[PDB]
């Protein structure tokens, strides 16, 4: 997350850490079972890593949690990322408390102008790289779908939103890839591509979670 700030220590209870060796994506806990992340973050095997926000600590809040089944949308596209999105089947339920929780999922697609929080262990520099132990947090606003097809002409699916601001400075970033973008308690975006990060006139592009509703009620009742 670029030009955002550390969240509250656990404040963001859904807030997930891929772990692979060491952190290389961010996912939202859904369910006490699954956790919904980019199917671009795909690798075989993957532990969950839940109560975070020192990834490099133990704090005393953690639970690591191998993945079961690792399930990405049957029309995920690689190359154009239509469609990124994945869900993890975690091997043991997680515990519920105050720093492990799940999210909604989306009522509705979210309006132009809605406020979000966005959130991850991604690149913090727009000028070079820096890659934070702690959780930062973004606070941002769904782009119109007007801003976002002029942003990239063409390139936009039904199934992508913008969120962020088109003046730069403020976005998500490489390694936030699979977070939540969380609006009034529903989880509407999961961090995907931009070009670059944070650059003027190109916000970040984020999978369209209320587009996945039957979807992922699918694959949880079918695993
Ligand atoms: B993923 O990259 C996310 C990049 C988001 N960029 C942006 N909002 N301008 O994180 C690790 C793998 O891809
Ligand atoms: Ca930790």
């Amino acid at each position: 997350i670029v030009g955002g700030y550390t969240c509250a220590a656990n404040s963001i209870p859904y807030q997930v850490s891929l772990n692979s060796g060491s952190h290389f994506c961010g996912g939202s806990l859904i369910n006490s079972q699954w956790v919904v992340s980019a199917a671009h973050c795909y690798k075989s095997r993957i532990q969950v890593r839940l109560g975070e926000h020192n990834i490099d600590v133990l704090e005393g809040n953690e639970q690591f949690i191998n993945a079961a089944k690792i399930i990405t949308h049957p029309n995920f596209n690689g190359n154009t990322l239509d469609n990124d999105i994945m869900l993890i089947k975690l091997s043991s339920p997680a515990t519920l408390n105050s720093r492990v929780a799940t999210v909604s999922l989306p009522r509705s697609c979210a309006a132009a102008g809605t406020e979000c929080l966005i959130s991850g262990w991604g690149n913090t520099k727009s000028s070079g790289s820096s890659y934070p132990s702690l959780l930062q947090c973004l606070k941002a606003p769904v782009l119109s779908d007007s801003s976002c097809k002029s942003s990239y002409p063409g390139q936009i699916t039904g199934n992508m939103i913008c969120v962020g601001f088109l003046e730069g400075g403020k976005d998500s970033c490489q390694g936030d890839s699979g977070g939540p973008v969380v609006c009034n308690g529903q989880l509407q975006g999961i961090v995907s591509w931009g070009y670059g990060c944070a650059q003027k006139n190109k916000p970040g592009v984020y999978t369209k979670v209320c587009n996945y509703v039957n979807w992922i009620q699918q694959t949880i009742a079918a695993n």
